[PDB]
């Protein structure tokens, strides 16, 4: 099938990839290109790759509605364990959660000292009990990198303290605009 190029509603972030999702047409659509979400994560504007079939469980006016422009931390842009980016490449499986973490576009970060990883999934491999494990993966995007370094994480990135829940950075992204109304709209 081909492309869309679009806003969909009902949409998801897969916990492991970073990637967003929505279904239509009973096809499973992966967004691609530039991607642009809502703050509320309602709806994601992007270039939608048809990647299967649809998965239900997972889950307006003509005008622009604003959005930012998502980073996903995992592109590989500024990959670790190298010269360039000489952070450990080996992603840690934590008992809990870090503490002092923070939101951005809905990704959960930690900052050591510099050193970017974020939140990829729970890993249950157990048996009695199981043992749920929080995956903690270094950060390969150069842009995420270039928003930290340009101090635009100075308000959540630096703290300390016994802080479990994590705080909500006031920079989203890039602003932008959805174009509207959703493809899939009921």
């Amino acid at each position: 099938k081909s492309h869309i190029e679009g806003s969909f509603t009902n949409v998801w972030k897969d916990d492991k990839t970073l990637d967003w999702y929505a279904n239509y047409e009973g096809i499973l659509w992966k967004a691609t290109g530039v991607v642009v979400i809502t703050g509320d994560e309602t709806q994601v504007y992007a270039i939608w790759v048809p990647v299967g079939l649809a998965i239900p469980e997972n889950e307006y006016g003509d005008t622009p509605i604003p959005g930012y422009i998502y980073i996903n931390p995992l592109d590989g842009t500024y990959p670790p364990g190298t010269e360039q980016n000489p952070a450990n490449p080996n992603p840690s499986l934590e008992e809990s959660h870090p503490l002092n973490t923070f939101m951005f576009q809905g990704n959960r970060f930690r900052n050591r000292q510099g050193a970017l990883t974020v939140y990829t999934g729970t890993v249950t491999q157990g048996t009695d009990p199981v043992k749920t494990y929080y995956q903690y993966t270094p950060v390969s995007s150069k842009a995420m990198y270039d928003a930290y370094w340009n101090g635009k994480f100075r308000d959540v990135a630096f703290h300390s303290g016994f802080n479990e829940d994590p705080l909500v950075a006031e920079y989203q992204g890039q602003l932008s605009y959805l174009p509207q109304p959703p493809v899939n709209a009921p």
